[PDB]
């Protein structure tokens, strides 16, 4: 298992513009296009991102391409965050995947306000952190997924992803 397989499991793959769980225009492997509720803004965005007029549809290769960039962007976001960097580096590899997933799903922003959890993760207080983590809108809106990630933090193994 690795970060890509992991996130490809959590986000799925779709070749046509779609609305995510928050009702936003997305495509491929969880690639957010825009927050605006205008489809046309979305297609514009899609066009800009691929480098061609897609008319709302892309190839697998194209999705995978966006995906590579996106993973990359997430990690790099982590490492550039003073609050995040230190935690992330304190962790082992599996656990690090869990951190990327959260960041991929919610942004460096969303993750930065998980102060308390962050701290607990840094201290290696696994179960403690796992409980804290659950007390959140994130867990409550996307429970199956949050569950997987949390377990991942808690145990350091890939069991949640079987
Ligand atoms: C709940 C936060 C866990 C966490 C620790 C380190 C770095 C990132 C990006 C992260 O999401
Ligand atoms: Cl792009
Ligand atoms: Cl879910």
């Amino acid at each position: 298992m690795n970060i890509f397989e992991m996130l490809r499991i959590d986000e799925g793959l779709r070749l046509k513009i779609y609305k995510d769980t928050e009702g936003y225009y997305t495509i491929g492997i969880g690639h957010l296009l825009t927050k605006s509720p205008s489809l046309n803004a979305a297609k514009s965005e899609l066009d800009k991102a691929i480098g061609r007029n897609c008319n709302g549809v892309i190839t697998k290769d194209e999705a995978e391409k966006l995906f590579n960039q996106d993973v990359d962007a997430a990690v790099r976001g982590i490492l550039r965050n003073a609050k995040l960097k230190p935690v992330y580096d304190s962790l082992d590899a599996v656990r690090r995947c869990a951190a990327i997933n959260q960041v991929f799903q919610m942004g460096e922003t969303g993750v930065a306000g998980f102060t308390n959890s962050l701290r607990m993760l840094q201290q290696k207080r696994w179960d403690e952190a796992a409980v804290n983590l659950a007390k959140s809108r994130w867990y409550n809106q996307t429970p199956n997924r949050a569950k997987r990630v949390i377990t991942t933090f808690r145990t350091g193994t890939w069991d949640a992803y079987k």
